[PDB]
C-alpha cells in the first residue's frame, strides 16, 4: 500500500546529518512535498534553532550536499524565527516571527515575504510548548491535503487545537479542539487527516475526518528526545531533530 492509511508502525530512527555547535542541539529540517521549480523533492532545507536572533535557512540542492553540511544557498529571513515548528510547502516557508503569534509565509526562490497573519488566540513563547520547552507553542505541519497548525489556546485551557491554513494568505479555515494536553506530549504531526502525538510511544490521535480520538501504544523509538517531529506526506516518513542529530523513520500506514 501506497496511499493514505492510519499509523500502525514506526520504524528506528535514522541519522542522515549530525549538527557540528551546540547552536543546531535543536533545529528543523525539512524537504517540500509539493515541490515547485526549481526545486525538487531532494531539495532539502535546515535552521539551526538555538539562539535569540535565528535568520540563516540552510538550502541543499542535492541530499548529498545535506549529508556532508554544504549548503548550496544560505537565505537570511527578514525577521527572526521562533522555535522548530516550521514547515515548507509548495515553494514556501512558512515560520512563527520571534516572540510572536505571528505566521510567515516566506518565498524561498524569490526571498519574498508573501503573507503574515496572526493565529487567533494562540499562546505563544513558553504559554502551551511541547513538554521539553523550546517555545514550541505553535507547530505548523504538512499532510496529504497541504498546511495546517499545531497550538493551543487559553479558551482550550491548553489542549491542542489544529487549523487547516489557506497556504497562500495564512486564513484559517476550519479549526478542531481536541483533548491532548499539549504541554503534556513531546511533539505532534498530522497523517492523512489525523493529528498524532508523541509522549515512548505515539499515544494519542485524533481524527479531523470523524471528531473521534483514540489511545495509542506504538512504539516510537528517540535516538538520544526529539526537539522536532513532523511529517512529509510525500516521502510517508517522519522528520526529526533529536540531540545535534537530523533524523528521519519509516512508517507503515494501513487503509
Ligand atoms: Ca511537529
Ligand atoms: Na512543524
Amino acid at each position: 500500500d501506497t496511499g493514505c492509511g492510519e499509523l500502525v508502525w514506526v520504524g528506528e530512527p535514522l541519522t542522515l546529518r549530525t549538527a557540528e555547535t551546540i547552536t543546531g542541539k535543536y533545529g528543523v529540517w525539512m524537504r517540500d512535498p509539493k515541490p515547485t521549480y526549481p526545486y525538487t523533492q531532494e531539495t532539502t532545507w535546515r535552521i539551526d534553532t538555538v539562539g535569540t536572533d535565528v535568520r540563516q535557512v540552510f538550502e541543499y540542492d542535492l541530499i548529498s550536499q545535506f549529508m556532508q553540511g554544504y549548503p548550496s544557498k544560505v537565505h537570511i529571513l527578514p525577521r527572526p524565527l521562533e522555535s522548530t515548528g516550521a514547515v515548507v510547502y509548495s515553494g514556501s516557508l512558512y515560520f512563527q516571527g520571534a516572540e510572536s503569534r505571528t505566521v510567515i509565509r516566506y518565498e524561498l526562490n524569490t526571498e519574498t515575504v508573501k503573507a503574515e497573519k496572526e493565529i487567533p488566540g494562540a499562546g505563544y513563547h513558553g504559554q502551551f510548548p511541547y513538554s521539553w520547552g523550546g517555545y514550541t507553542d505553535i507547530d505548523l505541519a504538512v499532510d496529504e491535503a497541504g498546511l495546517w497548525v499545531i497550538y493551543s489556546t487559553d479558551e482550550a485551557k491548553g489542549a491542542i487545537v489544529l487549523s487547516k491554513l489557506n497556504p497562500e494568505n495564512l486564513e484559517l479555515e476550519q479549526t478542531w479542539e481536541t483533548n491532548i494536553r499539549k504541554q503534556s506530549v513531546t511533539n505532534a504531526f498530522i497523517i492523512c487527516g489525523t493529528l498524532y502525538t508523541v509522549s515512548a510511544t505515539v499515544n494519542f490521535a485524533y481524527d479531523t475526518g470523524t471528531g473521534i480520538s483514540k489511545t495509542l501504544t506504538i512504539p516510537f523509538k528517540n535516538r538520544y528526545y526529539s526537539s522536532m517531529i513532523d511529517y512529509n506526506p510525500l516521502e510517508k516518513k517522519l522528520f526529526a531533530w533529536d540531540n545535534l542529530n537530523m533524523v528521519t523513520y519509516d512508517i507503515k500506514l494501513s487503509k
